[PDB]
């Protein structure tokens, strides 16, 4: 009767008419709601990318890092990398489907919001929120195009930084739209929450709305709706919202697993290769392991992924894993030639850095780079101030990131994009435990291994030790007890070849606070032991917590005087306290949804400890 709800006049790249019907409805419906000035349907081309970077550069949104080949630096409003799992929620009809109902306290395992409450929140945020801005339409694949394990999303965003970063971290553009056709997709809606004219002053040329920041997941509607943050997991909606929260619920429904795991391939000196997955929390070194440079001669490690694993048993019973990401969104501080040489070589081109320091010669700098600068070279911190080594403040934000293409990693695995995925033979859990937990132990069974994941604890970074089951505490898409049952159910599947489960601790300290294990490339010696155990080698000693390496089973040559007594010590007094703490945690936090098999493993461990 007038123009309908036809936004064709506002399209500045692409065509609404060429979009699949349901994608068009999603775009136009949100264009009506958010009132963007323009619509840009991303094609994923190199020209689109380069021009958007130059535009952001011209506006002061990012700076070019002149030392490198096509690298860039964004400095955020410091409010936009504050703690916001308080503002991260999942909407379902029933709270219990999202989190177990705890016995004593508040839940640590997720944060539910009612549908009613969410609709009020949404109505208070999104209407007119993109006024004066371009709505970018990002078609993206999580996983290799045409992998039967891949899933597709469409992200609408008003942030060019999100567009640039999603090109790196996902497969993005016209080829995705063509692969999608009329199939299902996850609807991803994002706004920085700063319509023009700006109602509040812009800090550091970084649009955000901290007071209204809210990151919502609606698994029954296949929707992620995120408002007010331009940063990381809040804005790149593939990264955690899709990769873990939505995907874990899809996995539950469909019979697969979505996990906070690296995936690596390891080849021995006789050419035999195995793939392993490992779940460690933030600050516990997944990215270091995934890209490891092994010290043991004749061994090779190659990287499939450093953060997310989507895993499904195939008809032959093999546990096939893909990396659903297209890049590495890695913590910058602590990355050096020493700790991650392969990362150092990946990130010197075509990489976007956020919240690190800049050197006067146009390079990057951060705590732990271990790379001295020439006299006269000066440093600008992530707060855009002159910075000196003898100051209180760090030069980079402690969780600042690089965002780099996976294809550039010099040890990227030749099957990192194989659509069928890679066959996983081992799953590793671990965190930071300064006391009591040995370097490595092996679980006694699948059920025991699921308990080991469930019981994971890690020192926060007096000190505090917190539970982080499966390294998924921030990320469960649904009730953690039901997740445990889902894991346990894999054992009753036809022909499943259940991988061996291990627990590691890189972080045990002696009584003066010194690390007992050197770690990093030396962890290859632990992987050698795991490799042998998967192969059935008689290299294990039974203990109350699981199997540990026999005396002399680990290759310790070249390590000198490693204190093996302390590094492998298992104390009854420590483990008595441990099991009690785990018992109380699971009772409180999982309560009526704790599977029988987990409670049984808890009872069994308590019993074996009692007989020490
Ligand atoms: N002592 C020791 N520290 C390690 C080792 N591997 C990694 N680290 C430490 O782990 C930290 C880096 O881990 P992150 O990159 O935060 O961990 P991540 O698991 O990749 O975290 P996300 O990217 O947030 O998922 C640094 O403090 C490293 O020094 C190791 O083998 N030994
Ligand atoms: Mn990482
Ligand atoms: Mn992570
Ligand atoms: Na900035």
């Amino acid at each position: 009767l007038h123009n309908g709800l036809d936004f064709s006049a506002k399209v500045i790249q692409g065509s609404l008419d060429s979009l699949p019907q349901e994608v068009r409805k999603f775009v136009e419906g949100n264009a009506q709601l958010c009132q963007p000035e323009y619509i840009h349907i991303c094609d994923g081309s190199e020209e689109e990318y380069g021009r958007l970077l130059a535009h952001m550069q011209e506006e002061g949104v990012i700076r070019k890092l002149k030392k490198y080949d096509n690298c860039w630096l964004a400095l955020t409003d410091p409010r936009d990398v504050a703690r916001i799992d308080s503002k991260t929620v999942i909407i379902t009809q029933e709270q219990r489907d999202t989190v177990p109902i705890p016995k004593s306290g508040q839940s640590q395992l997720g944060r539910w919001m009612s549908e009613e409450d969410f609709e009020k929140a949404f109505n208070a945020r999104f209407p007119g929120c993109m006024k004066g801005r371009t709505m970018y339409v990002i078609p993206f694949s999580m996983g290799p195009l045409g992998s039967p394990l891949a899933k597709i999303g469409i992200e609408l965003t008003d942030s060019p930084y999100v567009v640039a970063s999603m090109r790196i971290m996902t497969r993005m553009g016209t080829s995705v739209l063509e692969a999608l056709g009329d199939g299902e997709f996850i609807k991803c809606l994002h706004s920085v929450g700063c319509p023009l004219p700006l109602k509040k002053p812009l800090v550091n040329n970084w649009a955000c709305n901290p007071e209204l920041t809210l990151i919502a997941h609606l698994p029954d509607r296949r929707e992620i709706i995120s408002f007010g943050s331009g940063y990381g997991g809040n804005s790149l909606l593939g990264k955690k919202c899709f990769a873990l929260r939505i995907a874990s619920r899809l996995a539950k429904e469909e019979g697969w697993l979505a996990e906070h795991m690296l995936i690596l391939g390891i080849t021995n000196p006789e050419g035999k290769k195995k793939y392993l997955a490992a779940a460690f929390p933030s600050a516990c070194g997944k990215t270091n392991l995934a890209m490891m440079n092994p010290t043991l001669p004749g061994w090779k490690v190659e990287c499939v992924g450093d953060d997310i694993a989507w895993m499904k048993f195939d008809a032959q019973g093999n546990l096939r894993a893909i990396n659903p990401e297209n890049g590495f969104f890695g913590v910058a501080p602590g990355t050096s030639v020493k700790t991650n040489p392969n990362a150092i070589k990946t990130i010197q081109k075509n990489t976007i850095f956020t919240n690190v320091a800049e050197t006067s010669d146009g390079g990057v700098y951060w705590e732990g780079i271990d790379e001295p600068l020439a006299p006269g070279v000066t440093i600008t911190s992530w707060k855009n101030k002159e910075w000196r080594p003898q100051d209180e403040e760090p030069c980079a934000h402690p969780n600042s990131r690089f965002c780099t293409p996976a294809s550039q990693c010099p040890i990227i695995d030749p099957a990192w994009e194989s659509p069928e995925g890679v066959p996983i033979e081992g799953i590793i859990f671990g965190g930071r435990r300064p006391a009591g937990v040995p370097l490595v132990y092996e679980a006694l069974s699948w059920q025991h291994g699921v308990f080991v994941g469930a019981a994971m604890r890690s020192e926060a970074t007096g000190k505090v030790i917190m539970h982080d089951p499966f390294a998924m505490r921030p990320f469960f898409g649904y009730n953690f007890g039901k997740y445990l049952a889902h894991w346990l159910s894999m054992a009753h599947r036809p022909a499943a070849k259940l991988p061996k489960i291990f627990h590691v601790n890189w972080f045990r300290k002696d009584k003066n606070g010194k690390f007992l294990w050197p770690g990093f490339g030396e962890n290859s010696r632990v992987l050698e032991w795991m490799f042998g155990r998967i192969e059935g080698e008689d290299s294990a000693k039974l203990t109350p917590i699981g199997y540990v390496p026999k005396e002399d089973a680990l290759n310790l040559k070249g390590l000198g005087d490693v204190n093996v007594e302390e590094l492998f010590g298992i104390s009854k007094e420590f483990w008595e306290k441990e099991v009690e703490e785990i018992d109380k945690y699971l009772e409180d936090q999982v309560n009526a949804d704790l599977p029988y098999e987990i409670e049984r493993e808890l009872r069994a461990l308590k019993q074996r400890i009692s007989q020490m």
